[PDB]
DNA sequence: CTGCAGGGTTTTTGTACAGCCAGACAGTGGAGTACTACCACTGTGTAAGACAGGCCAGATC
DNA sequence: CACAGTGGTAGTACTCCACTGTCTGGCTGTACAAAAACCCTGCAG
DNA sequence: GATCTGGCCTGTCTTA
């Protein structure tokens, strides 16, 4: 992923961190064929409702996330509830 | 005194002649001009407290 | 789904150096009017 | 002897 090791997290490398490339790239470690299934697609769902408050209005510019946040976030929470109590 | 109406005033606003210089037009072949994305990649978020469990110290009986 | 940068490049695009004629727009003397905006004075309430 | 409380020291978390 081109990222150095970090003091502090910064937003920018928190940008860089969350990507579903930086996270195949973090795949390849855990041995867990089952893990990686769920923390990709936990960060997959994260791309999903980033958008909703990162975006300036999401009324217009990503309504179709924005809409489906609630059971977005239930499946998120369900996924952490459940696999990484 | 107000109201409008002939004309005054001076001054605008342009058209009237006629000659003439300037720079735009258009060509070119391409010059080398000027302004363009594009490329990874960055800088600014910076210190305390709360809370759980241990367990030893030491007062109280 | 920050933002305002950061220099070199290759891209593109535009706009320039000579040869020429031709064009419109614009200036100069006074003459000639018609508008421009007062203030007069004139005639009326 | 042994409680309770507070202690420090650790010891993790969360924001910064």
């Amino acid at each position: 992923m081109k990222l150095k090791p970090v003091m502090r997290m910064n937003g920018n490398y928190a940008r860089r961190l969350m990507t579903r490339e930086a996270v195949e790239a973090v795949c390849e470690l855990v041995p867990s064929e089952e893990r990686r299934e769920a923390l990709l697609k936990l960060m997959d769902l994260y791309l999903q409702m980033k958008p909703v408050w990162r975006s300036t209005c999401p009324s217009r510019d990503c309504p179709d996330q924005l809409c489906q946040y609630s059971y977005n976030s239930q499946q998120f929470a369900d996924l952490l509830s459940s696999m990484f109590k």
